[PDB]
């Protein structure tokens, strides 16, 4: 009973693995065979049983979330500094910056986008660590908001520039074209969920 | 240049590096790091890396290696799972229970205190090329996973996960800090590294 999936790379333990973990304990003679996978475009469709990407044709598409990239910072960041009140003054500021989200690309309620390309004093190919770095106060970072949202809660993590944001992009669960009862019976638990 | 670039493995960087790194950063805000978590070091291009962390030791003599820590892995499983089925007590009885597997530990090699060793090729209930979602999964009391002890120890210490067992265990692997025999930036931090160790 063996399905293959893959799943945004950034996102899967906080997004997907409650929903994988409900289906595994509600179906336990279905092995799944998770990749997580930081470009999904890259991908064979004809290789995976499901696939889960974030942003958009053979291929069944369904929206089951979203994600709002933000700009965050420590409470002791914050008091050492004056904060950016306009998005030019990130320049002026320590970044943290993670894959995929290393050419920040922010946009206002208005539609125009900052684009900031500033060589982070922190860079890595995982956000994992970027935010433990934010978190110690080493400067301001850009992180989906979903990652975040127990330090946000309390204030460990603050939000800077409120009016700016990155583009939210949608998050999709994709296969193919009949198709096996397993398959089936999880991409309608998804759906579900 | 303008960075320090340095390569960490891939499982054990948030534990294992990122205090000493933010420490470092703390100390020298004038100094950048770019960090790459990476899964196979053996086929990383020296020259092009400041500093290398990896699991395991190498033979290049063209660098210096310092063991900076260790790791072992242990089976482990949630107490809900435990008290859901008779517990294994010898190795081979791993074929009868749900397992989760993450990379790099899809190999479960495991020997006990009398030296017999068990090799486990099942495929799991659940296979994952990372190790924190594997961990995930155990807590839900969906099985039993190999994980390296650093990783869970606060779990064990709670008692949120179990040993399974105890008498078995793999060889422990050692983490080590690779260098080529410099840029003050990169002796910098090679000197906060020891000095921290």
């Amino acid at each position: 009973g063996k399905i293959k999936i893959s799943t945004p790379y950034n996102l899967t333990k906080r997004m997907m693995m409650p929903m994988l973990n409900g289906f595994m304990s509600q179906y336990p003679e279905i092995n799944i065979e998770l990749t997580t996978e930081s470009n999904a475009d890259q991908l064979d469709p004809t290789e995976w049983d499901v696939i889960f990407r974030v942003g958009p044709s053979s291929l069944i598409a369904r929206k089951i979330g979203s994600v709002k990239d933000i700009l965050v910072a420590s409470p002791e960041y914050v008091n050492a500094h004056p904060m950016p009140t306009h998005a030019e003054d990130l320049h002026d500021h320590f970044l943290l910056k993670g894959h995929p989200l290393l050419k920040w690309t922010l946009i206002n309620s208005k539609g125009e986008t900052v684009v900031n390309v500033d060589r982070g004093r922190f860079q890595a190919n995982a956000l994992n660590v970027v935010r433990s770095a934010c978190s110690e106060g080493l400067g301001i970072t850009l992180m989906p908001d979903v990652m975040i949202k127990e330090y946000i809660a309390d204030g460990s993590l603050v939000r800077i520039l409120p009016d700016w944001s990155a583009n939210p992009r949608d998050i999709y669960m994709l296969y193919n074209h009949h198709l096996p009862e397993k398959v089936r019976l999880f991409i309608d638990y998804v759906i579900a969920y």
